[PDB]
């Protein structure tokens, strides 16, 4: 198995900008074959042996977001920086 | 005396963007001749008879800000949206 990855439970929610229903991250990561454990608000995710591409929290975020569907991500223009 | 005015104790701070020391608003408003009573966090301000220009909380805000000095107000860029 690849080494375990520590990641906050709401990290996919923050990066997506969507408040997913609770347990979405844990369910999706378990769906793709990873072992997920809880420690307060921090998950420890061990990817399956056939997923060496999952090495960082960003890799896990893509798994949750693509399975939930990028279409649910709202179009929110960022504020204009003083250019 | 003009009618009394109700105003939050920190309203001058919010409009100025400056955290004034405690009691600044009450001290400045009593300085210019108004009667100030405290009801928790809400100030009741009765301006003196020679100040018929003090009718709204914004008027009291100007009194506090101008006496503390507009030079203490910092320079912060507003959150303009994408145009
Ligand atoms: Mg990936
Ligand atoms: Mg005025």
């Amino acid at each position: 198995s690849p080494p375990p990855i520590r990641m906050g439970v709401d990290v996919p929610d923050r990066i997506a900008g969507v408040a997913y229903p609770q347990g979405t991250t844990a369910r999706r990561l378990a769906q793709i074959g990873a072992v997920v454990t809880h420690d307060g608000d921090t998950l420890t995710v061990t990817p399956p042996s056939w997923r060496p591409d999952l090495r960082q929290p960003a890799d896990l975020v893509e798994e949750v977001l693509r399975l939930e569907g990028l279409e649910v991500i709202p179009s929110v223009l960022p504020p204009a920086p003083a250019g």
